[PDB]
């Protein structure tokens, strides 16, 4: 059986309702596409700071 | 800038098909709900193997 | 040889002798069940706010 | 809620066996150490292959 | 397309410049030794406490 | 203590010898950097398959 775990790391500073919906339409996203059992699917929002991160070697701060 | 990078590991089974769906509906999913320009996200897909994750103690999903 | 890696997601607040007690006991049943040389055997925890995880697309702080 | 999620990568070559047992015990060192509920605690291992990780630049363990 | 994504967890505390130079310089060596073009490369930095990781079941906070 | 972990995703494709060299390499960037003791850096290459990842919603890099 499929226990989908998603992580997903983005940008700090996201509402606390931004975070809701984001986890609830990343989980009907995997159900819909996957066919996984809804209560099988676990979401992690992880936040990053600008200057943790970059593309191309240059951090989002810089 | 947002950058949003989302990590789905989900169970070795699902379509090439299944898995281009996947991306492009959890790509979805957080330009909706949090705005993130589309071209900055990313989705890498992990396959679990049978026998190689588990929930309670034992081999199997919720 | 081994190295395993092992990463921990859970619920913030734990205190330090549950942190430390973790990481021991994480690290012995490792070792135990795979062989591993203990020196090899590596532990990170991650502790996430209840607004930031869920399952079934609901969130632990809903 | 506690929802533990716990990633173990280590390297390619333990039977299903020993990842059973590498389930069940770690899962029980969670749910000691920290006093999760048993039926919330995940457990993913991941397997590294060889020639695919190191420790000190070399391509070797600890 | 390759789509290099780096994750680099260690001890908090470093430097804005540190931090910056880490990002360009593990973009440099990934590029270099793969042949990744520069833009697909993203580096993600995670800073640990030290009571939240160890070695050897032993945390370095302790 | 640093105990740098990096954990690079990146298209299944590259030799070993690229490996061995961006395990190097990586080690070099991290030491350069940071400071961290050397053998207290750890590099994990996880190879991601194609049709398995995208950007922008379509399965291409950046
Ligand atoms: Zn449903
Ligand atoms: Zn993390
Ligand atoms: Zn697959
Ligand atoms: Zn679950
Ligand atoms: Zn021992
Ligand atoms: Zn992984
Ligand atoms: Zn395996
Ligand atoms: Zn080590
Ligand atoms: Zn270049
Ligand atoms: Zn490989
Ligand atoms: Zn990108």
């Amino acid at each position: 059986s499929m226990m989908p775990i998603v992580n997903v790391k983005l940008l700090e500073g996201r509402s606390d309702e931004q975070l809701k919906n984001l986890v609830s339409e990343v989980t009907d996203a995997v159900e819909k596409t996957t066919g996984a059992n809804r209560q099988a699917i676990h979401v992690v929002i992880e936040e990053m700071k600008p200057n943790h991160y970059g593309v191309a070697g240059v951090r989002k701060s810089d």
